[PDB]
């Protein structure tokens, strides 16, 4: 699988990684939100938001 793998305001960076799924997690606090990315679909904990997709560079 290819995927994105920069979170918020950096640079648009991609890795491979061999799950089906990938992830965008998303929060916010001060006047900006923080939304950062990965392989696989885990569960996290409240307040942090989610969401997974289920094909290649799907996770932006």
């Amino acid at each position: 699988r290819i995927c994105y793998n920069h979170q918020s305001t950096t640079r648009a960076t991609t890795k491979s990684c061999e799950e089906n799924s990938c992830y965008k997690k998303y929060w916010r606090d001060h006047r900006g939100t923080i939304i950062e990315r990965g392989c696989g679909c885990p569960k996290v904990k409240p307040g942090v938001g989610i969401h997974c997709c289920q094909s290649d560079k799907c996770n932006y």
